[PDB]
């Protein structure tokens, strides 16, 4: 089997991208934040809070007669950002784009933090890092993917963001329409239960290209691009006017400023990030100066290529016996 859904951003500076996403019986479709960075399927529900429901779609498990209850089953999240949520779980049909796993854990929340409830856009979360992240206790529940794996024609999935426009989510093949030149495959490691994997270097616009190993992971829930603090000095010095605030917590620029590219290596491959994709706007309306889509990560304890990166290339999440990452450019 296969599967094949279009992704969309819910706003004009692609700070998320929305999935549409089947549940239950007859369906339920929720808009869910596809994200490599976590490992729990959950979603605003008929169970939420009613103060901390303001216009997302919610499931209903009442109403779908493939739900059943995951009795003594419990769930709860955070986020690198702070938010979090948290509730019990059921477990039901879900369908991606025309790929149906029946016995999904549907994880259905209590309880969401403010900044959930103030995205009116985002129905609920599907992680797909690596099932070992899963949250569900006392019995660990397996991703959509991990599920859906071994009926897909091949044991991949892959991630197409676009710019200021859709994109595409496929499950168990490789669209060679997609994506100019080869896919270069890199190693991954399991570990901490994410993609990571480690870029081969950087350059700045014109710049020459700087070998170095850079550590991190390849996350769509996460949307800028998070690099060590001498790498995002070095590109941020190449812009007239910026300067990290610490009122607004990161590197800002003049919108007048012509942002430079940033390209990542993977292996003896390059990726380019235009400059247009590192611009996110004014900081308040109005205002001259605008947030950049490069930071750093120090304090997270990680790097993190974000969709500020990824949408810049077609990425391959090959789930084999031995996971590895595809990059290609397009
Ligand atoms: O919290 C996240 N990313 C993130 C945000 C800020 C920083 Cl410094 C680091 N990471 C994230 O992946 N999500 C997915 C759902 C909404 C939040």
């Amino acid at each position: 089997s296969t599967g094949s859904a279009t992704t969309t951003p819910i706003d004009s500076l692609d700070d998320a991208y929305i999935t549409p996403v089947q549940i239950g019986t007859p369906a339920q479709t929720l808009n869910l934040d596809f994200d490599t960075g976590s490992s729990d399927l959950w979603v605003f529900s008929s169970e939420t809070t009613a103060s901390e429901v303001d216009g997302q779609t919610i499931y209903t498990p009442s109403k779908s007669t493939t739900a059943k209850l995951l009795s003594g089953a419990t769930w709860s999240i955070s986020y690198g950002d702070g938010s979090s949520s948290s509730g019990d779980v059921y477990t039901d049909t879900v369908s991606v784009g025309g790929l149906t796993v029946t016995g999904q854990a549907v994880e259905s929340a209590k309880k969401v933090s403010s900044s959930f409830t103030e995205d009116s856009t985002i129905d609920g979360l599907l992680g797909l890092a690596f099932s070992t992240l899963n949250t569900v206790s006392p019995t660990q529940q397996k991703t959509f993917f991990d599920n859906a794996k071994a009926s897909l024609d091949s044991p991949v999935f892959t991630a197409d963001l676009g710019y200021h426009a859709p994109g595409t989510y496929n499950f168990g093949f490789i669209d060679t329409t997609a994506y100019t030149g080869s896919i270069t495959y890199t190693a991954v490691s399991t570990k901490q239960g994410f993609w990571e994997w480690t870029s081969t270097g950087y350059a700045v616009g014109s710049g020459t290209f700087k070998s170095t190993s850079i550590d991190g992971i390849a996350d769509t829930g996460t949307t800028l691009l998070y690099l060590p603090a001498t790498v995002v000095s070095a590109y941020w010095a190449q812009v007239s006017g910026a300067k990290s605030s610490s009122s607004v917590g990161g590197y800002v620029f003049p919108c007048s400023a012509t942002l430079p590219s940033f390209t990542f290596g993977v292996g003896s491959a390059r990726i380019v990030i235009p400059g247009d994709y590192i611009d996110f706007g004014p900081i308040s309306t109005g205002s001259s100066s605008c947030f950049g889509g490069i930071q750093s990560s120090a304090g997270i304890g990680i790097n993190i290529f974000g969709d500020v990166a990824l949408k810049a290339a077609f990425v391959v999440f090959n789930g084999a016996t031995t996971p590895t990452l595809g990059f290609a450019s397009k």
